[PDB]
């Protein structure tokens, strides 16, 4: 029954984002996961096998919201494809990925509350896609 919380997320870093934010490194959160400490180099070779097509989404966004008290965020738009290919994949290796209850990928914006904006759909450049623990550090990033 439930799952472990989740340990490590992949999040992906923007050259632009098109909101005003407060955070520090603003990026999308793609994924949660729980890793035990040996399977590290498994999610890094399912990233790898994915790099890509994570590479090739037409992510866009177009709107804010209040995920939660004091957690604004930005949508995004187009990943799900992917999404559910990759919670197949790390699940096909007995990885717990997308576990959380609530979770649905999104960009922080700000620890704080804020009036939802809309903009014109608005694409995205991905300039790198990292592997973090969570209230952790990086331990696997790629690019190109």
């Amino acid at each position: 029954s439930g799952a472990d919380d989740p340990n490590y997320f992949i999040g992906i870093k923007f050259r632009h984002i098109p909101y005003e934010y407060d955070v520090k490194i603003p990026h999308l959160t793609f994924g949660v996961l729980f890793i035990s400490d040996n399977m590290i180099p498994d999610v890094v070779e399912i990233m790898k096998i994915m790099k890509k097509e994570l590479f090739e989404m037409d992510i866009t966004t177009s709107y804010t919201y209040m995920l939660s008290d004091g957690i604004y965020v930005a949508n995004v738009s187009g990943v799900l494809a992917t999404y559910f290919k990759m919670y197949n994949l790390f699940y096909k290796s007995q990885i717990t990925f997308g576990q959380s209850r609530m979770f649905i990928p999104h960009i922080t914006l700000s620890f704080s509350n804020n009036k939802t904006v809309r903009i014109e759909s608005t694409r995205l450049k991905i300039s790198s896609i990292y592997l973090r623990k969570i209230k952790g550090d990086t331990v696997f990033d790629m690019s190109e």
